[PDB]
């Protein structure tokens, strides 16, 4: 599923992300825009052979099992395929675990480089929320 901007904001808010660990909803929508262009089925292979999955490009090195990332962990206890569903539930819930682990949203490179310190509210402007 490919979401509209406001459409995904509304879905993320439904699933408990708005101000989760002090991170406003705009932060989450901005991260998703630059990670996946709002596509639940986005995948990208990393140089170490791990792969990032879904709307927030969660990494099989630590957070899910895909069967082709040797010596990795599965801290969200899920197959990586779970992070590609039209239903954003598994991605939101594993993201809550990642952002709560010490490094906050700096875990997401696109967030650090393109959203952090920006006017992230723009990302929810015009959305019925
Ligand atoms: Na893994």
């Amino acid at each position: 599923k490919v979401f509209g901007r406001c459409e995904l904001a509304a879905a993320m808010k439904r699933h408990g992300l708005d101000n989760y660990r002090g991170y406003s909803l705009g932060n989450w929508v901005c991260a998703a825009k630059f990670e996946s262009n709002f596509n639940t089925q986005a995948t990208n292979r990393n140089t170490d052979g791990s792969t990032d999955y879904g709307i927030l490009q969660i990494n099989s090195r630590w957070w899910c099992n895909d069967g082709r990332t040797p010596g990795s962990r599965n801290l969200c206890n899920i197959p990586c395929s779970a992070l590609l569903s039209s239903d954003i539930t598994a991605s939101v819930n594993c993201a809550k675990k990642i952002v709560s682990d010490g490094n906050g949203m700096n875990a997401w490179v696109a967030w650090r480089n393109r959203c952090k310190g920006t006017d992230v509210q723009a990302w929810i402007r015009g959305c019925r929320l």
